[PDB]
């Protein structure tokens, strides 16, 4: 009763997840949601990750930037719920640096799950396994609307692998 | 069957609607939607503007950032949905410039509305006839959830005005 894709759709999941003490941190710090200078070098660093352990750097980079376009999306929506509403927004959220690390981890292991199941990827049956893995990981994380929302754009680009050679 | 605060009510929520092409031309341009030097000169401004028209400058400092707040806030759901669906972005939204000159003349409006009103914001019956305005202006101007959240923001300091002298 479960997708090949579960364990990669949960690591992303776990990672957007992340999100919620990101912005609450840089509020409370008043860093900026988007520095592009610092997108461009995570995604070129996961692009060096990705040659290293022979997966297709391109493919790394674009699911990536779906997986930040998603997590932004998230801290976006903070944003407009604690200018609205500043009494909610968290007073001791967790180190920056500590999330980083979380996402070090997590990044590590949806490489590692790509890698894995490239074939998978790269099949005409992801799709459906995808669909499978995403509504198991909603309900077994108990993702709200928004969080549907940003897995799905995460997981937008997941079966556009292309079989080597 | 109408507030006396409907017409300051109505400025302000046509104010916030004016968030929807500025959020727009922004997204395109790569515009920041909070530039806080930028904010403390149109604050300055309106307290100069509240100087100048016989109006207490502090309670129009107070009221135009719950307004700014507001559209802040607005600007911020927008961008968290185009980071998820980018297509959705207005491809041609109208001249920032002409937004500034739309919300001028609003600003102008409000304060009007304000010294005009002075003796019913700071009479005890100001929270009732604050109440139906926002209830009559909702459903005149069809404003959906995020947009009755933002006017119940921009509106939350209206009725702690304070009698003269
Ligand atoms: N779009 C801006 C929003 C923002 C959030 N926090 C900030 C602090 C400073 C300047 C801008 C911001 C950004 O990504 O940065
Ligand atoms: N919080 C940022 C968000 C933002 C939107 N557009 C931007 C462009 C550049 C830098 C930051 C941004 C801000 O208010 O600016």
């Amino acid at each position: 009763g479960t997708s090949q894709l579960a364990e990669l759709v949960d690591a992303a999941a776990e990672r957007l997840e992340v999100a919620d003490p990101v912005a609450a941190f840089k509020w409370r710090a008043q860093l900026p949601i988007e520095d592009s200078g610092r997108v461009e070098q995570q995604l070129a660093k996961l692009g060096e990750d990705a040659r290293s352990q022979h997966i297709d750097p391109d493919y790394v980079t674009r699911v990536f930037d779906d997986q930040i376009r998603a997590t932004e999306a998230i801290e976006y929506s903070r944003f407009s719920d604690w200018k609205l509403n500043p009494a909610s927004a968290p007073p001791e959220p967790p180190d920056l640096s500590a999330s980083r690390s979380a996402i070090d981890s997590l990044n590590n292991r949806m490489l590692s799950q790509i890698w894995s199941h490239w074939s998978l990827l790269s099949a005409p049956s992801c799709a459906a396994q995808l669909d499978r893995a995403k509504r198991d990981i909603v309900r077994s994380r108990h993702l709200d609307s928004l969080y549907q929302r940003a897995l799905t754009t995460a997981t937008q680009s997941y079966c556009q692998a292309l079989p080597p050679a």
